[PDB]
């Protein structure tokens, strides 16, 4: 029925040790806006308390998913918040904000940090912070799968998360042998990153396993497209797809 997306590339994350308290991996490398629009980068971090300093951002949004550990968030608009395993935060930097992500004492945080571009029209928007607890997100419940919607929608199940650039961000937990479908508008650009397990993906049943990012084929605006996911092992993954900004970076 719907146009079936393909996996156009499979990236295997190569982690490096930054310091005794910090390891990291590039999932989406920086400086390739033209391929990843609206995304600017996606970084995997494993870190302890004291790793990061306070830093400004402007003209972007950052989206953190905590895989494990307890994270303390600060920003200069909203102040302090916390995140635990499975939780997300969405920080719109806009005209400017400073932030710091710091693990709780004795905790090691494993996280995924996504940057989303802001279009010129919104680069100077007021900073805003959204704390997105896993338990508060809507979920598509299917036989053998749950699809938790952190942003955008999945088969009409819509997160209330405020977006500037429309972004669909979903967490899938899929039992072995179960097939799940994610709908995407044809002009969205996206990928998924596998946290746990393995499966086959897209029109050609391309294999993917934990620690890999699988990038989606591009289609036309106005087309209804779908991505098929079949678990082989117990599968946990994050899918990110968004509307390209299409502006010189
Ligand atoms: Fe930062």
């Amino acid at each position: 029925m719907a146009i079936q997306r393909r996996i156009r590339r499979v990236k295997t994350v190569q982690m490096t040790t930054n310091s005794p308290i910090h390891r990291s991996g590039s999932v989406l490398e920086p400086g390739n806006w033209q391929e990843y629009d609206p995304f600017l980068l996606l970084m995997e971090d494993i870190f302890e308390r004291g790793t990061f300093d306070v830093h400004p951002h402007r003209g972007i949004e950052t989206v953190t998913y905590v895989i494990s550990g307890e994270l303390e968030h600060f920003d200069s608009k909203a102040g302090h918040s916390t995140l635990g395993p499975g939780d997300v935060q969405w920080m719109t930097a806009g005209r400017g904000v400073v932030h710091k992500e710091d693990p709780a004492s004795g905790s090691t945080v494993h996280s995924l940090q996504l940057w989303v571009n802001l279009p010129s029209a919104y680069k100077m928007t007021e900073p805003r912070y959204q704390n997105l607890r896993s338990k508060d997100m809507p979920v598509r419940k299917e036989e053998g799968a749950t699809i938790r919607v952190f942003s955008g929608s999945s088969k009409g199940v819509k997160a209330p998360t405020k977006n500037i650039v429309p972004v669909t961000m979903v967490e899938m937990i899929v039992e072995p042998g179960t097939t799940v479908v994610q709908d995407l508008p044809g002009h969205y650009n996206g990928f998924l990153y596998i946290l746990e397990g393995s499966g086959v993906f897209g029109a050609d049943n391309i294999e993917g396993k934990a620690g890999q990012a699988l990038f989606f084929s591009r289609h036309n605006r106005g087309e209804e497209t779908e991505l098929n996911v079949t678990a082989r092992e117990k599968l946990r993954l994050l899918l990110y797809a968004g509307e390209p900004v299409n502006e010189p970076v």
